[PDB]
């Protein structure tokens, strides 16, 4: 109805992170007609603007409000797994970290064309840094904005590098320079333009919107891209989608000859997506009476996750005040004067922060990468689940209560080796996909192995001198968890998603029988049908995820726009 009479070159499936990157690109030189497929609202929330907000965006209307089936391995529980539900997709919704990993993330991908050297000058093409010049690592005139966070707190943020020193941590001044080791202690840089969320529908999609060959459907919800088996191989011809629920008329959107499809629903709902059009695995569709297009193995495999568990402690009587919780609330649960004011006057203070953007990453064990990440918060959790502690804060507001001062250290597996699922429980693709993190699944138990030391070192961390000073004891895990099969009981009830997800539309090699996409990002098996999201990643990077996602998204577009080639070797003789 949108789209009838309509021929488009680029029909995008989702308006996320990656969309919203490609949405900018493949429209820039006016020749290319690009549609966008969101499922979701509009951008244009309050609540996606401040960072601190953060704590309202989760299980909240502009998050799918997604479960895990039960976890037998995680105390028999059903796990939420956060993901954004509008335009700028998670981008909106994050924790805005910026991570690119280390160098060693992405030569181990073992992809001809995406070694550290190819990637390097698409981070840096994306980026604009208010705290770090143009060089060998960063870049000056690129869409993103990153910079240091604009909340420090000064008791709390010092003691914490001071008590990482004492126990021998060294510090690192980048967390995204090449030229030295991943490990160490200091800030985080934050997706953030003086302190207000700069997701990638602001930065990118945003300021585009009034060119006439790109078109943005929000509320359009795809059930299927159409795929033809005439001549001799599969074709896309476009995308079925709702602009009415369950319930809507399916509208087709159609592809110009020469047009593409690009999967950019995420590691979540690309892969359900394919599953639906009768690309994956043939016994899995067969389940749902889905014919099989392209019999493709991969497709919602390799689903990786970096799980998070947590201490927390409160601090001493005399220093009562001095957390971010009381730089956000008072002692009645309203949003205080100064924090606004801050905000408001030169986006400083606690609501530009999202809490979690200090912290380490810490080899637990002589490993060529470091295996946990840290996040210190200068506030302390009430639940040992952060997600859960995070929802609590939102509903906190105006309750007359008062938030308990203290820290909490949130411990990451940040290259884990568990890897879980993305499926169909049901033939209806307006259905919640059948999602399985796989957390602790790994043969040799590493990952549990992980959190447990990561635990050990938050109490070393907590009991050094620095910040001994500010603490009073331990509220999670707590005196009653202290040996090792009691922190892996703790680990096991409490962990949570420090929400990644990438991998379930592996990119891969020739050769390489567990890969959905080739190395130019094209689905096996199909013509026309390509997956630019964080669905392709190889091998999670460590840290967080969004950063890859849009260096992805850069990179696919100048393949796309024949601005560059991907690959690399001459020629054998
Ligand atoms: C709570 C949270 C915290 C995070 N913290 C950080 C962090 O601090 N830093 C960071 O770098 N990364 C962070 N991440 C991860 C990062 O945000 C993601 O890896 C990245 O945004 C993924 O980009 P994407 O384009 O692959 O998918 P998304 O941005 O998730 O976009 C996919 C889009 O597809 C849409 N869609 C789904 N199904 C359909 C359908 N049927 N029809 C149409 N549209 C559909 C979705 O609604 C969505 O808008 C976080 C993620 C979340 C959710
Ligand atoms: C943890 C609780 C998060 C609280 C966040 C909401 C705080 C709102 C403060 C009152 C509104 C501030 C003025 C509106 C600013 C709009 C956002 C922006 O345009 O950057
Ligand atoms: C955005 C600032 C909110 C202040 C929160 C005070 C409590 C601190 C809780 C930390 C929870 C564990 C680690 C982070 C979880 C990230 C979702």
């Amino acid at each position: 109805s949108p789209v009838a009479g309509q021929k488009y070159d680029y029909i995008l499936v989702g308006g996320g992170t990656a969309a919203c990157v490609l949405a900018n690109r493949l429209s820039a030189d006016g020749s290319k007609r690009v549609l966008v497929l969101e499922a979701g609202p509009d951008n244009t929330s309050r609540d996606v603007k401040i960072p601190a907000a953060i704590t309202r965006l989760f299980r909240s209307p502009l998050d799918w409000n997604l479960f895990s089936e039960l976890q037998e391995q995680l105390a028999e529980r059903q796990i939420y797994m956060a993901r954004g539900r509008l335009l700028g997709g998670s981008s909106a919704t994050n924790a805005t970290l910026y991570h690119r990993g280390a160098a060693g993330d992405y030569d181990a991908w073992g992809v001809e064309g995406w070694s550290s050297e190819d990637v390097l000058s698409w981070f840096v093409q994306a980026e604009t840094n208010a705290d770090f010049g143009p060089g060998a690592y960063h870049g000056s005139g690129g869409p993103m904005r990153v910079e240091n966070p604009r909340y420090t707190n000064k008791q709390l943020h010092t003691a914490f590098f001071k008590a990482a020193e004492e126990v021998g941590l060294t510090p690192n001044s980048d967390f995204n320079d090449w030229s030295h080791d991943h490990a160490g202690y200091g800030t985080f840089q934050v997706m953030q333009d003086k302190g207000t969320r700069a997701d990638m529908y602001r930065q990118y999609l945003k300021p585009v919107l009034g060119r006439r060959n790109l078109q943005v459907l929000t509320g359009a919800a795809v059930t299927k891209v159409n795929i033809d088996q005439a001549a001799g191989k599969a074709q896309a011809l476009g995308v079925e989608f709702s602009t009415d629920g369950p319930t809507g008329e399916r509208l087709s959107a159609e592809l110009a000859p020469g047009g593409e499809v690009i999967m950019c629903a995420g590691a979540v709902h690309t892969p359900f997506l394919l599953k639906h059009s009768g690309v994956g695995p043939s016994a899995e569709l067969k389940e749902f009476g889905i014919p099989v297009v392209s019999n493709l193995a991969g497709v919602g495999q390799n689903l990786q996750d970096q799980p998070a568990c947590l201490t927390a402690a409160p601090v001493k009587e005399k220093y009562d005040g001095i957390a971010i919780s009381d730089h956000i609330y008072n002692e009645k649960g309203q949003i205080r004067k100064r924090a606004i004011a801050s905000y408001l006057l030169g986006g400083r203070g606690g609501l530009t922060s999202t809490g979690c953007d200090r912290g380490a990453f810490v080899r637990t064990a002589g490993q060529a990468l470091p295996d946990l990440q840290v996040r210190f918060v200068p506030g302390m959790a009430l639940d040992p689940d952060g997600v859960s502690t995070y929802v609590r804060f939102a509903k906190f507001q105006s309750q007359g209560l008062k938030w308990p001062s203290g820290i909490t250290m949130q411990l990451i597996a940040c290259r884990p080796q568990s890897t879980g699922s993305v499926g169909l429980k049901s033939a209806d693709p307006f259905a919640p996909p059948k999602l399985s993190p796989g957390y602790l699944t790994d043969k040799d138990g590493a990952d549990l192995a992980t959190l447990r030391k990561g635990i050990h070192w938050a109490r070393d961390v907590a009991r050094s001198s620095a910040l001994s000073e500010y603490l009073d004891g331990e509220l999670f895990p707590g005196s009653g968890v202290v040996s090792d099969d009691q922190i892996d009981e703790y680990i096991r009830r409490s962990i949570h998603s420090s929400n990644a997800i990438t991998g379930t539309c592996k990119m891969g090699n020739a050769g390489d029988s567990s890969s959905v996409v080739d190395n130019q990002l094209r689905v096996h098996g199909v013509e026309g049908l390509r997956v630019v999201d964080a669905s392709v990643v190889p091998k999670i990077p460590g840290g967080q995820t969004g950063a890859p996602v849009v260096m992805i998204a850069e990179r696919a577009a100048a393949l796309l726009t024949g601005k560059a080639t991907i690959g690399a070797s001459a020629a054998a003789p």
